[PDB]
């Protein structure tokens, strides 16, 4: 049964970990099914609901690299381009040693996780990726690092002609019928923008920063967000965006159980919970690790698990899709609770839609 199972994992865990609110979507047997807990503002008191807008943090990174896959299929760049082919102010930077698809997949050689202290205006950020030395050749080490997708996504848009988020905005949402997903959330919409939660229960959201809306800017409410996982199980449409989807299916090298694509990471299914749980570590996430490379990028097909973690300061997000057995979970949730707690979730609760 349905229901019962959702709250049977969901609200033990609101109450553990202090959730004021959290917004669940699942998919199973090609329906959404919504669950919805407690409040977006626990001041006012106004009841989390499938349109309650959330911070999705890194989640986002599987938009930017939809975006990114598009522009690709639309012919802006080639994934194996050198990034400066697509940036004129880093020709003859280390980034004439680097692929679109290694700053995509976080391979570029050992950027950081976020930008250096003051690297925080445009002209600053330009002169810190022209003046970083690589830690790592190209392609050898994945380390997780927001300034990576974010400058896949900034030139990738630049490769249309656009700003990020105006073709965000104004093409790629639309065309994937995500009509109430969000960089900037409108007047328009701000009445359904919840409140994140400190650690120190101080109610906060996510300031812009440099790049932050390529790597983790998006405000949605689950409904869309599963939309956007549906896209992902079969997107039958315009047929660029489809092609765009599936090369986020694709893998480009893996660390341990886990393949890493465009903004999607996955497991061969049946995964177990050990395993997602370190695939979705701090030793994977928080530190470089070695690559098992991949002769060629590989599609990697529908048995598989795809997931992603998300987290802003008052935020935690998690998404995880089963494409062979038509099932996905969204979970979002106003305070940033630990991932360990979002992934044993999730793997209890699709392991159930499954059965
Ligand atoms: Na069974
Ligand atoms: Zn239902
Ligand atoms: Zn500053
Ligand atoms: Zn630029
Ligand atoms: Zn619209
Ligand atoms: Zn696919």
């Amino acid at each position: 049964p349905l229901t019962a199972t959702v709250d049977g994992i969901i609200q033990p865990m609101l109450k553990a970990y202090r959730i004021p609110g959290m917004a669940v979507a699942v998919l199973k047997d090609g329906k959404a099914h919504y669950f919805n807990y407690g409040v977006a503002n626990r001041e006012s008191g106004q009841r989390v609901s499938e349109q309650t807008l959330f911070e999705i943090g890194s989640v986002s990174k599987t938009l930017t690299a939809t975006l990114g896959a598009y522009a690709a299929v639309k012919g802006g760049f080639e994934l194996d381009d050198k990034v400066s082919q697509h940036a004129p102010w880093l020709k003859g930077s280390a980034f004439d040693g680097v692929t679109m698809a290694e700053l995509a997949t976080y391979s570029a050689g050992g950027l950081p996780l976020q930008f250096p202290d003051e690297v925080d205006s445009n002209d600053k950020m330009q002169t810190y990726y022209r003046s970083w030395s690589p830690v790592y050749p190209a392609g050898t080490h994945r380390q997780y690092s927001n300034p990576s997708i974010g400058l896949f996504g900034h030139l990738a848009a630049n490769s249309l002609g656009q700003p990020f988020e105006q073709l965000m905005s104004q093409t790629l949402l639309p065309k994937l019928g995500l009509h109430h997903t969000y960089i900037q959330v409108p007047e328009s919409a701000m009445a359904n923008y919840a409140y994140g939660y400190s650690k120190e229960d101080k109610p906060i959201r996510a300031t812009p920063g440099v790049l932050a809306a390529e790597a983790y800017g998006i405000k949605t409410g689950s409904a869309d967000l599963l939309k956007f996982v549906e896209a992902n199980m079969g997107y039958q449409g315009d047929a660029a965006l489809k092609s765009a989807i599936a090369l986020t299916h694709t893998g480009f090298h893996s660390v341990g159980e886990m393949t890493q694509g465009l903004g999607w990471e996955s497991y061969d299914y049946p995964v177990t919970e050990q395993v997602l749980l370190a695939g979705n570590s701090p030793a994977v996430s928080f530190q470089a690790n070695p690559v098992t490379r991949f002769a060629v990028p590989k599609a990697m097909g529908e048995q598989r698990l795809y997931n992603k973690t998300g987290s802003t300061g008052g935020f935690g997000a998690y998404v995880a899709f089963v494409p062979a057995r038509g099932i996905a979970i969204v979970m979002l949730a106003n305070r940033n609770y630990p991932i360990e707690a979002r992934v044993k979730a999730a793997h209890a609760i699709l392991s159930q839609l499954a059965e």
